[PDB]
């Protein structure tokens, strides 16, 4: 079997990206976010604090004739942005682009923080990395993804960002017109529960490459690009005006500057994000200060290769029993 999905930006900026998803019997319809980051598949629903839902849709167990309460799970997650939810769990039958898994866990959450609430354009989240962080307890479940992946054709999934437009998840198989050149493909560590591998280096605009191994995550539920503070340096120190603002929270950078590429190596590859991928726009309406699109991590713990460098490739994640990534140029 195979799916395909087209996604879709929420907002003018790119700040996440929603892709329809079909849950129960007869199907509701909700638009989740597709986070390869993390591991749980969480809907708003007919069981959210009603004062924490504005505008979302809502996924109602009752109206399903496949679902199921998973008798005793709960679950609770925390986002590296500070966001979360929990709830308890029923199973049912979700597809997504065509492709259809049953018994499916589905989160159901009964509290959400105050930034999904806000949010009227996402509908919950559909996590595509390794089931090992999946939170619900006392029996851990499945992704949509590891409980699709021996019916695939090939155990693999694709992530197709656009810039400013549309793009395509796609499960189960490659498709070869969606990009240019070759994919080079490159290791993974699944020891975190992330797509995480080592990038070879990095180039700020026409500059000269530099060799250098940045260990990173391949995070589709991340808008930036979150680097070590040496390369974001590097990277800033090239447009006039550029600064870390420790009261906005990151660099900023005049909205009258045109910025650099940013390229970032993928083995002996190179993936050139253009400039105008890394720009966020005013700091709040009206102002001439806009935020950058390159960040540092230093208050991470990890290197983050989120929409804004993802964006520029068609990324393979492999899910082989040895899993690896895949980057090539569109």
């Amino acid at each position: 079997s195979t799916g395909s999905a087209t996604t879709t930006p929420i907002d003018s900026l790119d700040d996440a990206y929603i892709t329809p998803v079909q849950i129960g019997t007869p199907a509701q319809t909700l638009n989740l976010d597709f986070d390869t980051g993390s591991s749980d598949l969480w809907v708003f629903s007919s069981e959210t604090t009603a004062s924490e839902v504005d505008g979302q849709t809502i996924y109602t167990p009752s109206k399903s004739t496949t679902a199921k309460l998973l008798s005793g799970a709960t679950w609770s997650i925390s986002y590296g942005d500070g966001s979360s939810s929990s709830g308890d769990v029923y199973t049912d039958t979700v597809s997504v682009g065509g492709l259809t898994v049953t018994g499916q866990a589905v989160e159901s959450a009964k509290k959400v923080s105050s930034s999904f609430t806000e949010d009227s354009t996402i509908d919950g989240l559909l996590g595509l990395a390794f089931s090992t962080l999946n939170t619900v307890s006392p029996t851990q479940q499945k992704t949509f993804f590891d409980n699709a992946k021996a019916s695939l054709d090939s155990p693999v999934f694709t992530a197709d960002l656009g810039y400013h437009a549309p793009g395509t998840y796609n499960f189960g198989f490659i498709d070869t017109t969606a990009y240019t050149g070759s994919i080079t493909y490159t290791a993974v560590s699944t020891k975190q529960g992330f797509w995480e591998w080592t990038s070879t280096g990095y180039a700020v605009g026409s500059g000269t490459f530099k060799s250098t191994s940045i260990d990173g995550i391949a995070d589709t539920g991340t808008t930036l690009l979150y680097l070590p503070a040496t390369v974001v340096s590097a990277y800033w120190a090239q447009v006039s005006g550029a600064k870390s603002s420790s009261s906005v929270g990151g660099y900023v950078f005049p909205c009258s500057a045109t910025l650099p590429s940013f390229t970032f190596g993928v083995g002996s590859a190179r993936i050139v994000i253009p400039g105008d991928y890394i720009d966020f726009g005013p700091i709040s309406t009206g102002s001439s200060s806009c935020f950058g699109g390159i960040q540092s991590s230093a208050g991470i713990g990890i290197n983050i290769f989120g929409d804004v460098a993802l964006k520029a490739a068609f990324v393979v994640f492999n899910g082989a029993t040895t899993p690896t990534l895949g980057f090539a140029s569109k």
